[PDB]
Parts: C-alpha cells; structure tokens; sequence
C-alpha cells in the first residue's frame, strides 16, 4: 500500500495495475498525513454536491507482520464545498 | 466471475459512482449511491487484503438531501434532483 | 460456519438450529443482498420503517482463509421514505 | 462473551464480575438475533431522548481461534421513541 | 491507575453516561456525551479483548439537537436542554 | 512504533522524521486527547470549523501485544458550533 497518494494522476503514475471507474477525484483530497516508517496514513476527502458536500475521513495503519487495520467515516455538511482553487484546500461556504 | 453468487432484490440498489482498485497491492475503494424520495444514500467502502490472505474492511453511510446520482452519462455524479 | 445467505427470520430459524431471536427479528427488513458462500462474503442493506422516515443499515462480512471474519456496519436516518415490501422487488420510496 | 444478553438484569445474573455505571438500560434492546454455535450476535438498541431517539446497531462475530470481530453504528431519529410497553418492542411516534 | 497517562485539554469533554464491563470476559461498552450549543454529541464505544491478548474496537457518533447530558444527579441522562 | 501522543502538526514534524503532510494538517484541530504509550492506546476528538458549523471526529487506536493495532473512527456534523482555540482549554461552542 502506497501511503502518500494525493490525487488520481499520482496514483496511476505509481500503481501499475490500478483500475479506476468513473471520476477518480470525485472525493478530492483536503488534507493528509502519513509516515511510511510508522506505517500509517490519515486523510480527509470531500465530494461537492448540490447544496453541500460529503466529507470522508480515512485511517490506515500497517502492522509489524505486514497486515493492515482500517477505519472510515462519512458525514454530510450543508452549504459548504471544498475549495480547490488554492494549493492548500479548505471547506467553506458555497 | 462468481459462480455461486446469490442476489436478493435489486443488486444495484446502491449504484456505483466511482471505484479504484489494485489487485497486486490488494485494495479496493468505492462510492455507491441509492436514490430515494427527496435525496440519496451515499455509501463508501474500503477493503484491503493482507499478506496472509485475510482482509480488513470499512464502511460508512450518509443521507444527502435533494441530490441523486445522475447516471445519464458515462461519468456518473451526485447532483441536484 | 456463518451462513452468509439469510434473507429473513423464517429462513434463519430453518437453517440455524440454535438461533435465538429477541423481539421482531425482521425489524430491519432486507432490501437487497449479495453473497458468495464459497468466496466467503455477504453485503446487505436493511431498512427499519419508523414514523416519518426509515433507518437504513448497510452490512458487510468477509471470511478470511483461516476461517476468521472481517465485519463492518453503517447506519443513517432517511426522512419521508419507507421500504416498500408489497411487490416482488423491494425498494425505498416516499412514505 | 455471552451472546444472548437482553437486559441489564440478565447480564448481572450471568456475569459474575460485571460492573455497571449509570442506568444500564439507557439503550433499551429493540431486537436481537444470536447463534452460540455460529458465534455471532446482532442487536439494535434505542435510547429515548427529548424529541427523538438514538438508535445503535451492534454486530459481534467470534472466530475459530476464539478472537472477535466487532462493528457498531449510531444515528439520531427525530420524533420517535422505542416503545417498551409490550413484549415485542418497536420504534414509533413519540 | 495509568502511570504514564497524558491528557490534552479537558479529558472529560465526552462525559460518561453509562458503562458496562467485565474484566474476565474482556469487554467494555460505554456511552459518552459532549454538550455543545443547542445540542450534544453522543459517542458509543465498544472494546473486546481476545484470548491472545489483542483487541477489537468500534466507535460511533451522532449529533442530537436540543438535548444535553444532565449530570445534576447520580444517574445521568440525556434530556431537553 | 506509532507515536500515540501527537497534539499538532509541529509536534508530529519534530517527532516523526519521515512525516509527509498534504494541505493544512491542522485542519482537524485537536480538542482533547488521552493516551498511554506503555498501555498502547490513544483516544482523541478533533474539530474542523466550517461555514455554519463544524465537523467532529473521534479517533481511537489500541496497540496489541504482538505490536499490531486496532482502530476506529467516527464523524458527525454539528450545526452553529466551532472549536474555540483562543484559550488554554479548547471547547466546542456557539459560533
Ligand atoms: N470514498 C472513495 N470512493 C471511491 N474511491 C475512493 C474513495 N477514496 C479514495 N478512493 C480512490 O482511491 C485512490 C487512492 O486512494 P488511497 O491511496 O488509498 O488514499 P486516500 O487518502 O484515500 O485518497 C487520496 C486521493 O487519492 C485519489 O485517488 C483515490 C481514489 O480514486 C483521490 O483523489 C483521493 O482524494
Ligand atoms: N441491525 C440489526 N439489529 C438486530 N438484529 C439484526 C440486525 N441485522 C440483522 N439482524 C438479525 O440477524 C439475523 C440474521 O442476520 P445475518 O444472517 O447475519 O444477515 P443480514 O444481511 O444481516 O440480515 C438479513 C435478514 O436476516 C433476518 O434475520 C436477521 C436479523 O434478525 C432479518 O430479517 C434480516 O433482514
Ligand atoms: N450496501 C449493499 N447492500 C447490498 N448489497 C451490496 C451493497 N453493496 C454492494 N453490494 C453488492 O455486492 C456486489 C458486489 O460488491 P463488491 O464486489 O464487493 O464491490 P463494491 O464496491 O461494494 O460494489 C460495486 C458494485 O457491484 C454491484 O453489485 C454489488 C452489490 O450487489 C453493485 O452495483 C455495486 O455498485
Ligand atoms: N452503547 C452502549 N453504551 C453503554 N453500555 C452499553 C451499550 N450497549 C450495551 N451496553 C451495555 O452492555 C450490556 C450488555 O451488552 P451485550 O451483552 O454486549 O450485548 P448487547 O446487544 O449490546 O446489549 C443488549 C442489552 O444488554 C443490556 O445491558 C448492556 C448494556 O448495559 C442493555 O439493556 C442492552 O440493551
Ligand atoms: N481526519 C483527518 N484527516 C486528515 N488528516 C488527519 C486526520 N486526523 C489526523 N490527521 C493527521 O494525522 C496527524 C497526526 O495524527 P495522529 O498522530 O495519528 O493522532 P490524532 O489524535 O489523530 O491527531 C492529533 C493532531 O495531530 C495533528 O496532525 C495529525 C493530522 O495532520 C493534527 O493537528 C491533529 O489534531
Ligand atoms: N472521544 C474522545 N476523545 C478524547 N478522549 C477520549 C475520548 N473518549 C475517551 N477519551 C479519553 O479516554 C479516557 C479513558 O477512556 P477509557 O478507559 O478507554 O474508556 P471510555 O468508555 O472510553 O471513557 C470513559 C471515561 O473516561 C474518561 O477519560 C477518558 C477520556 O479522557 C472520560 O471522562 C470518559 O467519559
């Protein structure tokens, strides 16, 4: 598992057998932290919709034996969108 | 692909919005959407295979008012009903 | 092993000899399900109709090669919809 | 793990070292299915609050090696309460 | 009981509502509540210890409008603000 | 092993030599945290302020005796509240 992917173009450039259906950036990356050595990645991604957005938080932790623990959570946020017009993205009023 | 697959009801009740996967790295991630009256139900799914062949799994779900997955083109999107 | 293909209580009672049910075990009614007993997974959506809307549950279970399981659950309230079980195919729609 | 507990009185009568803080029936059992042999239990519990209720779904699956997999989920339901005045409980209008 | 415990902020931001546990059977289940303006945040927690000493964990969270955990008596409850 | 006591990005960068951060890594600001590095667990609440409310995340991680981990996450929207970080103790309150 590559712990530092930030967009679908960087994913296709680093995973040789990646298969993507639909718009791979439907959930745009808001922020992410990872340590390849400590084996973890945490990210927030946002899908803009009519009148609000869908916010996803993701955690993945690699174990010493090579296995993984995973968690995901999701919520709807009214009248906000992720702004992707800057280098540092944020959620704000539509 | 699955010889003994059994489906109850509409197996596409949650229609696929997007998906990424890698068979070698052993993970898949998808978003699926069920259109209902006045809004839609959005499901996110992650599955990761481990080196010993076992799996880690996660799921999350939310309601989105006044949106439907629009399947009228090749690229689906969630938008105003 | 876990039966991954149950669709209602009557079927569970007929296939699980020691099943114990408290209350109405069809409170969360099956909307859709897919499963493979040999590949070892099931995914289902269930709906509990309530006053003014319904509660929707999505459920995933995956069997591992060593016979253990991975599991996930998620839940949301849906206003002004109910599962309709009056026809061959069930659906969520306006109350 | 006892897979068939239905109320806090039955839990105290079967678990010798059980410790309960607060009202142990804050989340009242709505429905439950379990198989001791297949090793699983699934339950819905409901906490009545002002103007609505909190609904919890719980799944626990025992593995061949004696370990467990667990999952939980929670949502708020407006203008409904669990009715406990009958033997078979239901969620309905407050 | 925990010698190296480190707490940041108010360690009781989520106040305990109820809890059940068994040290021998190896599980604990709790509900905790954070009072906010106009409502409260309700967290449910489960932890199960395995025979090999490892753990399974689960968490869930929801917002409840116009309720607070009432801590004015020995038995706490969620009720109208 | 996982550092279970991080409270902000500056502390993570100073204690995790290969940390990589995309975007503003304090987007979810720490509200409260408890951890024991020796017992192997951490529990935290983080808040992302947005227009008209905030997003609240609760996070749990537990280390197992074999060095592996169990994890859980949950998330909800809270209307008309923000985390206030202007004082010694942070709190969620009216915007
Ligand atoms: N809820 C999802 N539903 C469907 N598909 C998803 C979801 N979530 C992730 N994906 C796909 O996996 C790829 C890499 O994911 P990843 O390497 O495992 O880490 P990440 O933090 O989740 O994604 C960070 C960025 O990557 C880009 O492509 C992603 C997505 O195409 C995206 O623009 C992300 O914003
Ligand atoms: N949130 C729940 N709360 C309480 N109890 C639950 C829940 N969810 C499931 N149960 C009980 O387990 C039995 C078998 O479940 P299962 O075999 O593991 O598969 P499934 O997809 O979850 O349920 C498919 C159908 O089975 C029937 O009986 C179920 C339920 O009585 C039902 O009519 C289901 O609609
Ligand atoms: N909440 C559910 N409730 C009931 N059943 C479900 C759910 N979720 C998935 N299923 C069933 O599993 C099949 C394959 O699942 P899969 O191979 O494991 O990956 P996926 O990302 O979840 O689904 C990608 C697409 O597959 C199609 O059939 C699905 C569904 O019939 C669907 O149209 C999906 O849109
Ligand atoms: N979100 C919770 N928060 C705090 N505490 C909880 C929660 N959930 C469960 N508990 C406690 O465990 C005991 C047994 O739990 P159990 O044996 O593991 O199975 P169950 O289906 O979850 O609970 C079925 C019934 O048991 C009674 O006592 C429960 C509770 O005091 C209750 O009235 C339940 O309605
Ligand atoms: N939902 C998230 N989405 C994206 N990224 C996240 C999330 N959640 C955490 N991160 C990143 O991991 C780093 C270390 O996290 P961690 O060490 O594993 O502990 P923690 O309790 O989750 O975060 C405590 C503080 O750490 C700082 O940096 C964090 C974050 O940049 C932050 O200011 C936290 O407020
Ligand atoms: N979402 C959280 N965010 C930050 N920190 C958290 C959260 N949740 C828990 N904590 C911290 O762990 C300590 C012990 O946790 P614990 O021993 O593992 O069990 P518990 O049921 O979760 O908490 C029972 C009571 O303990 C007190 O201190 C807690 C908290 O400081 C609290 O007042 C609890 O009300």
């Amino acid at each position: 598992k590559d712990l530092g992917i930030t967009e679908v173009r960087g994913a296709k450039a680093n995973i040789t057998d990646l298969v993507v259906y639909g718009n791979g950036d439907t959930f745009a990356l808001l922020c992410k932290a990872s340590s390849q050595e400590q084996g973890w990645m945490k990210s927030t991604k946002v899908c803009n919709v009519y009148g609000g957005c869908i916010v996803q938080v993701t955690t993945q932790q690699r174990n010493p034996d090579g296995s993984y623990a995973l968690a995901e959570a999701l919520t709807f946020v009214p009248n906000n969108h992720i702004d992707t017009s800057g280098n540092t993205r944020f959620i704000g009023k539509i």
